[PDB]
C-alpha cells in the first residue's frame, strides 16, 4: 500500500506530531488516530513497522499550499471514503477527507522528485491513520 517520506508527520496519543520515518527506523510504539465504520475518530496502537527502503517519490502539493511527499502506490481516503492511489486522484481531480472539517481540495501540482526513503506502519483493526494537515492515509 505505498509509503510516506521521513518528513511526513503522524499525529499520536503518546507524544503528538512525529515523523513516520523515525517511528519505523527506531520501531517506536504509540497510538494513532482513525475513523470507524460510522465516521467516529477513535485511537488505536501500532501493530507492526514496515520499511520500503527507496521508492519513486512524487511531490503532492495542495491548492492552499500544504506540502506532502508520497508514492503513487499509497492510497488516501477520499471525501466519500474511497481508497484510491494518488496517481488516480490527480486524473479525476478528486479531493481528500479532513479531520478538522477543513475545506477539501484536490492536488494543485505534482512532479516526480526521485528515490527517497519511504515508510509505512501496520495496523490490525484498519490499515489507516491521520496526518498533521488533518489528512488520512491508507495502506
Amino acid at each position: 500500500g505505498g509509503a510516506l517520506s521521513y518528513e511526513t508527520e503522524i499525529l499520536t496519543v503518546e507524544y503528538g506530531l512525529l515523523p513516520i520515518g523515525k517511528i519505523v527506523e527506531k520501531r517506536i510504539e504509540c497510538t494513532v488516530y482513525s475513523v470507524d465504520n460510522n465516521g467516529n475518530i477513535y485511537t488505536q496502537p501500532v501493530a507492526q513497522w514496515h520499511d520500503r527502503g527507496e521508492q519513486e517519490v512524487f511531490e503532492y502539493c495542495l491548492e492552499d499550499g500544504s506540502l506532502i511527499r508520497a508514492t503513487k502506490d499509497h492510497k488516501f481516503m477520499t471525501v466519500d471514503g474511497q481508497m484510491l492511489p494518488i496517481d488516480e486522484i490527480f486524473e479525476r481531480e478528486l479531493d481528500l477527507m479532513r479531520v478538522d472539517n477543513l475545506p477539501n481540495i484536490k492536488i494543485a501540482t505534482r512532479k516526480y522528485l526521485g528515490k527517497q526513503n519511504v515508510y509505512d506502519i501496520g495496523v490490525e483493526r484498519d490499515h489507516n491513520f491521520a496526518l498533521k494537515n488533518g489528512f488520512i492515509a491508507s495502506n
